[PDB]
DNA sequence: CTTTATGTTTTTCTTATGTAATACG
DNA sequence: CGTATTACATAAGAAAAACATAAAG
């Protein structure tokens, strides 16, 4: 289990995400997004290779999807988190390098 | 005679420029720059084409100089005014359209 | 005064990423 | 009804073009 921005609880091994605003409302996370978060967390405030994310999220079960699916899933994740395009508080895009987890991370 | 920023006094007809800082120091302007200033002044805050300048500042007495001369004259002129390129107090450059006189201008 | 040479800023052009919308298992 | 891909939209970067200035002639 993980703690993020001192505001969100996240149980990865169940793909589930909660907020101190809403003790009531867990949000489901599509396997993709959850894995994304899990990985960005294990290595916080580091930059993650676009491909690194791609590969950890898909093809262990084979899946040679297009590159765009990642970009979508990202946007999806910030639409769940309600992180503004810019200024981003939780997840910074690093152009041509990948994505970075800037939110502070508790455990 | 013209007055700029309530600071510089510009006599175009003797190419002289004087600062309220310096009642003493007369600054002499190479003809080119005085002419530029005269023009920019008579059409203040308007954008002057790069060619309008070129032509007015030369050619009636001939000259087929290149564009660089203009650019240089401007740098020169701003040096006379202690005008900092960015950010300017007197003379704006307007990419591909020319130069423009933002300053506050009076007449005598 | 012109021009030339070296430096800095702007604009144009190309690539990277973001969504909202349609297609799909 | 939750993913993929689709179609535009915006942001970032790169490259070409313009301008600024310090030196030479």
């Amino acid at each position: 289990k993980f703690i993020l921005a001192e505001k969100f609880t996240f149980d990865p091994l169940s793909n589930t995400l909660i907020d101190k605003e809403d003790s009531e409302e867990i949000i489901r996370l599509g396997s993709n997004e959850s894995r994304i978060l899990w990985l960005l967390a294990q290595r916080p405030n580091e930059v993650i290779s676009r491909n690194d994310l791609h590969d950890f999220v898909w093809r262990e079960q084979g899946f040679e999807v297009d590159d765009s699916s990642l970009t979508q899933a990202i946007s999806t994740l910030r639409k769940m988190l309600k992180d503004s395009t810019k200024s981003p508080q939780y997840v910074k895009t690093v152009p041509k390098r990948g994505y970075q987890l800037i939110a502070r991370v508790e455990t």
